[PDB]
């Protein structure tokens, strides 16, 4: 708490040389292991580009839906391998539809986690099982076989624990506020266990990352990717975890921070901007999320 | 930490009667010196019901549009009695139309408080200057005059503690999630700095506010003025989002009731959690804690 905290009002564009730190490509996908995972709300991103990108798609209850009605290309082309969840919200025509054409359905009645908390659960088990068994889903319990898979494979030490995913996350945030921060606790509870996982909520504003505690180095081509000819694109840093304050240090941003305390109910950057032409640092004393405006 | 944490399955109706306690009403605006926020983003809600339950409506910037925009029944009947902001989203078409009809135009173009915080400013300065002087927003620093103007004058001396004010902020979440959480971010700083400052946002999916450290019951008509009669009861979440962890929650009237419950990011947190209550519910917390209720 002895240095002094920083903000320096940066140029509009800026060189910044990469920096073990860790580095973050967000803007790939708008050219590992790649997945699709999409929840319930109209799809306006464009799908398609994503899809071809995936090793797999999986979706979320109704998120089924958003999916079927985002065709009316050919519909029967982009069958999800998975659909997942309580199944409160997908419609039977979807439901038949896509049974018909191949998706593995999986109805987890448990109360106690989320549609997308089971789309995750069966994504992790996917890469473990599925080289194995094509149905390894089939019989499991009805109600919360997965979490119970999961969270128990572990104990036989059978979880291969090297393999890196990312999972782009369609329609997660913007929605209920529950969900949303449901979402992000998960984001952050996924990165504590699981740090080789790596997810990417896509939304109809910005792409949604964590930034790991230590050095990040977040690059891409050029703004130009993700942000059409504000001369330069938006951006927040949000600490929404129970570890506060987070100390920050950026170099790149257009308002750059160093040894800059942010808690929630104190500072919190928001409406920042990327100056770094090809790409930005940010070490950051915990994990912590940043948001990027997309177009 | 000793206390079992319990989670309680409840009937899909229950009847709690009232708890010394915070009081909260939620939905009287669908059954006090209200003031309804414009933030920029398409206004999906009735406007018209809303508006005329304030007493004083503010704009930020580009949530000058959204109101504009909205008539496209009578567009000149709803003046906004300030906009606020840098200016850099509001269109001059849209500029000149209010400007000409009368609203209060405070420009502030600090690049270190957003135009939330900025008409926040403008609304607690409105109840402390204007009944006094019309146009006390005139010459002042249009760097950020209104944030010198507050809390430097916020310390005992012309402020007037005593004050009720229920904000109803519109577009302020669901957009960008940076703004999304400068709002949530701002409605914690709020309630310890302003308690008597009551904010409600209202969004295209619920309505979001904050529950007081101790005994909260949230009381309405029926579920029925915000839940249309696939789901019998109406959704809710509780979310620890503040630097204050864990929150210890006891509930009586949601679908999953919690008893001695810690919640805190990175652990539990109860989202799709459901309204039981016929006619309210309490919620107790060891910290303040926001709370989105499903509107529908
Ligand atoms: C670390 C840091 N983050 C953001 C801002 C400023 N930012 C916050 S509000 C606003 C104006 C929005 O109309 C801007 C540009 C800063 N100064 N320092
Ligand atoms: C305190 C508390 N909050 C929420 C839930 C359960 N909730 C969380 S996920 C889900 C199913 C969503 O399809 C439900 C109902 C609970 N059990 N306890
Ligand atoms: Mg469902
Ligand atoms: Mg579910
Ligand atoms: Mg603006
Ligand atoms: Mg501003």
């Amino acid at each position: 708490s002895e240095l002094i905290e920083q903000v320096i009002e940066q140029p509009d564009s800026l060189i910044i040389s990469p920096p073990s730190y860790n580095h973050i490509q967000p803007f790939v996908y708008l050219e590992n292991h790649n997945v699709l995972l999409i929840l319930n709300q109209k799809i306006t991103i464009d799908l398609i580009s994503l899809w071809k990108k995936c090793e797999i798609i999986v979706c979320a209850d109704g998120g089924a839906n958003s999916l079927y009605e985002y065709f009316n290309l050919q519909r029967s082309d982009y069958i999800p391998d998975y659909i997942v969840g309580d199944f409160d919200s997908i419609s039977p025509d979807v439901k038949t539809y896509y049974e018909s054409h191949g998706s593995k359905i999986i109805r987890q009645s448990s109360q106690y986690y989320n549609d997308f908390t089971k789309s995750i659960h069966c994504i992790q088990l996917h890469y473990q099982l599925n080289h194995t068994k094509e149905n390894w889903f089939e019989s499991i319990d009805e109600v919360d076989g997965l979490a119970k898979l999961w969270n128990g494979l572990n104990n036989s030490s059978d979880v291969v624990v090297d393999i890196d995913i990312t999972i782009y996350v369609l329609n997660a945030i913007g929605g209920r506020f529950d969900q949303t921060v449901q979402s992000i606790n998960q984001l952050y509870i996924m990165n504590e266990d699981y740090p080789k996982v790596t997810v990417f909520f896509i939304t109809t504003n910005d792409i949604i990352f964590l930034l790991k505690k230590g050095v990040n180095y977040i690059s891409y081509k050029n703004r130009l990717m993700f942000h059409k000819d504000s001369p330069t694109p938006t951006c927040g840093l949000l600490p929404l975890s129970n570890k506060t304050p987070i100390i920050l240090n950026s170099y790149g941003l257009k308002y750059d921070m160093r040894n800059w305390k942010t808690e929630m109910l104190g500072q919190v950057s928001s409406s920042n901007r990327i100056s770094g032409e090809t790409g930005f640092i940010v070490e950051c004393s915990d994990d912590i999320v940043m948001n990027i405006e997309i177009d």
